[PDB]
């Protein structure tokens, strides 16, 4: 068995040395990713403000209400057409525009709010056979008072 | 260990200075690809206007009958039947022609419309027992009015 003549080829091998420093870098780079992304997680968690008001709640409807009313000029939107046909047939309609699904940036006191209305791409909620859908309101901060100022205010528009 | 041996080796072998060129050419080419759907996502934020109706909501079936009202031209089409059989066996039907799922270009105004009636190929949404299909109006301007507009046209049409 020759066990160290490879030892000794190898350490004059240009070829398996270039493979080595190669993979050493490559091990490095996903290293470096891997702590990248620990290091995002860590500056999210310890220097940003997250509220997550998924669909089943109530505030998603007065949240979303109350982003249309406050953001006029949203490009993207989606529309929610209210349609009831009483007694005697008297059909009333009325359309309620509201953000699209994907990341909306507003202005809210003096600080700037990322609005994210993501709709999960894979169930199908049996409460209401739709897809599954949430708001999250990130911002930068560690002060919670905007959020609560917020849903009250969303809240008081709804009642 | 030769520590100092690899490094100094690394620095004069041509095999292992080109793969280091080849995998910071690679991240190069990584990070730019990043950068570009960055820059798109932000074109379509700050330049594009959307429009997104759900199956669910009943402007849906208004503005595929607008744009087949509107764009009588179009070579893509799907078929909707309506069948009835009333009392006494009197068959009545009708073939009404709605625009097929893909992308359709429309000329409103004096702008360029992108419509996208997309179905979504995962889901069977249980309300209705139909995969889940929605409509998308894109278009390249930061007014939302022409959206309004078609809604209105696609409403007053409905009624």
């Amino acid at each position: 068995m020759p066990f160290s003549d490879f030892v000794l080829a190898l350490k004059d091998n240009p070829y398996f040395g270039a493979g080595f420093g190669l993979v050493g870098v490559g091990t490095a780079l996903a290293m470096a990713r891997k702590g990248a992304q620990l290091g995002l997680v860590a500056f999210r968690r310890h220097y940003m403000i997250t509220l997550e008001v998924p669909a089943r709640d109530r505030s998603y409807a007065w949240l979303l209400s109350w982003l249309t009313r406050h953001s006029t000029r949203t490009q993207h939107l989606s529309v929610e057409t209210s349609y009831l046909q009483h007694e005697s047939g008297r059909i009333s309609t009325k359309f309620e525009f509201i953000p699209s699904p994907g990341n909306h940036f507003i202005w809210y006191q003096g600080k700037w709010i990322r609005v994210e209305r993501n709709r999960d791409m894979q169930m199908v909620d049996l409460q209401t056979g739709t897809p599954w859908e949430s708001v999250t309101f990130t911002a930068l901060g560690t002060d919670r008072k905007v959020f609560f100022n917020i849903l009250e205010e969303a809240r008081a528009l709804a009642l």
